[PDB]
């Protein structure tokens, strides 16, 4: 069957721990009080939960309150715990409070409020500077929670606040998040459509941090050749497709040799033979000013097959394209 893989670096880093730190089902909550918020308005609904902007009545403060439907269930406590174990690290989310929601009978997380300018208005719109920096600081979270043993799984442009006016940035949305453990059979139904890595794709369950690596991978590329989205799949299978146009079938064909994966007997009729475009194909007058060649061999270094060929979010930090913002 497939061959194992684990990955490079934060290998063992939970195996390590006390087991309070992943078991995060033995983990017992600390409720704050639901009185301390005042909902003003709905933002959104998931599949999971519901989003509203609050009034935190204790300081004035905007929070928003997300609260959990049931259909989450077990994986509850999960979110909470991964939230809390990293809570104060760079640009990511700050979990204010747990209350009980009177109405659901359900848990509702209390976030830091985010002055966010929408990504379909505001990540096509980036200059070639203002897309380096906030990179930048997305890989902050990411080296983070990476090492702290947690894979964040659902990586795209809609779980990234942006206040481009104060110039900060927030990764949010822990509800697929996981943690990390070498040799660990995952659920490949993570991410969105339009992110999700090959190994998901494929279904190959031993994945890591590094499909987080992917995800960005794709989101540079939207950004950099102004294309929303870079591979646009229509389904799960088409996806797969979209993205051998670009990188070509042969290094498909060798990823799924190399973990000896079994591929779906459906992608015989679908994905053709293709080989890799230079990444100068996609260059047009509207995009040249996003793009240099520092630019190109940063996603070309995020966007492998092999998951165990992308760079880290450590190594993307160091990477030339982030020479030219101030650190
Ligand atoms: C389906 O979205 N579910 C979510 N999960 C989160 O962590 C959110 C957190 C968050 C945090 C700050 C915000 N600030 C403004 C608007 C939305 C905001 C959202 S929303």
């Amino acid at each position: 069957g497939p061959v194992p893989s684990r990955a490079r670096v934060y290998t063992d880093v939970n195996t390590h721990r006390p087991s309070e730190y992943w078991d995060y089902e033995s983990h017992v909550v600390e409720w704050g009080n639901q009185d301390d918020y005042q909902l003003v308005r709905k933002l959104g609904r998931g599949k999971y939960s519901e989003v509203f902007e609050a009034i935190n009545i204790t300081n004035n403060e905007k929070v928003v309150v997300k609260i959990l439907k049931p259909v989450a269930a077990a994986k509850i406590k999960r979110e909470i715990k991964i939230l809390e174990n990293l809570r104060g690290g760079p640009n990511i989310i700050t979990l204010a409070d747990i209350v009980k929601d009177p109405v659901s009978r359900t848990p509702a997380l209390v976030f830091e409020h985010v002055n966010n300018t929408d990504f379909k208005q505001l990540y096509q719109t980036l200059t070639d500077y203002d897309i380096r920096f906030y990179m930048y600081e997305i890989l902050k979270a990411l080296d983070y929670c990476h090492s702290m043993g947690i894979m964040h799984r659902d990586v795209k442009p809609h779980n990234v606040m942006i206040d481009h006016e104060h110039r900060k940035l927030r990764l949010i949305d822990w509800g697929l998040a996981e943690f990390y453990h070498p040799g660990q059979e995952y659920n490949v139904r993570v991410a969105s459509r339009y992110f999700k890595g090959p190994e998901l794709l494929v279904d190959y369950q031993m994945y890591d941090y590094s499909l987080d690596m992917w995800s960005l991978g794709c989101m540079l590329a939207s950004m950099i050749f102004r294309k929303e989205p870079f591979f646009h799949g229509h389904d799960n299978y088409d996806q797969l497709v979209r993205i051998a146009k670009v990188l070509g079938t042969e290094d498909l064909y060798d990823y799924i040799d190399k973990y000896n994966i079994e591929l779906d007997p459906r992608f015989n009729d679908i994905l053709g033979r293709h080989s890799r475009k230079r990444w100068e194909r996609f260059v047009h007058s509207e995009n040249q000013h996003l793009v240099s060649p520092e630019a190109l061999d940063f996603l070309d270094k995020l966007l492998r097959y092999d998951h165990q060929s992308r760079l880290t979010a450590r190594e993307a930090m160091e990477h030339p394209y982030f020479y030219t913002v101030v650190k």
